[PDB]
């Protein structure tokens, strides 16, 4: 089993049940964190680039509330949006809720030159900015999510990319 810095045990189990089958009982691996590498949306992309499996983000924000998604590819550069239907997110605050695929709308992943973002519909779901510092959280009809951080705004403490290959 995996040791997060920002994942405790409980949470690691919990969310490993969530997982679809594909990747159900592989090992973690960690293929990007900000406290390993430099702190940065394009170190991300480089980090993520040998990856060939889904991924799973975890964030952990500057209130400590812990949050993210599965997507289905990793995290890339791209002019329109990708990732299918296993694509979730994810939250622990208040408690654990897991906000699949709504059917409504396949804007699962946005990776543009300055923010990475899951979920559309002028709203998204998940975004980060070039320096993973400042994010945002909004209900998106992509997943039907509740806010995943306390409010709307929110600033990144550290993150981590977990792959399965």
């Amino acid at each position: 089993r995996p040791h997060s810095a920002l994942l405790e045990n409980m949470h690691i189990e919990q969310l490993a049940r969530r997982l679809p089958a594909r990747v159900q009982g592989y090992p973690w691996r960690l293929a990007y964190s900000t406290l390993e590498h430099g702190t940065s949306l394009k170190t991300l992309y480089r980090k993520s680039a040998s990856l060939d499996s889904p991924v799973l983000l975890v964030i952990k924000d500057m209130d400590n509330q812990i949050f993210g998604a599965y997507a289905t590819h990793p995290f890339k550069f791209s002019d329109h949006y990708y990732g299918t239907g296993e694509t979730f997110l994810y939250t622990f605050s208040p408690h654990f809720k897991v906000f699949k695929w709504s059917g409504e709308n396949s804007y699962f992943i946005n990776g543009d030159i300055s923010s990475l973002e899951l979920g559309g519909g002028g709203r998204f779901g998940l975004w980060l900015d070039a320096d993973l510092y400042h994010g945002r959280s909004n209900s998106c009809s992509t997943f039907n999510n509740d806010i995943l951080s306390k409010k709307e705004d929110f600033i990144v403490q550290d993150l981590e990319v977990w792959a399965f290959d």
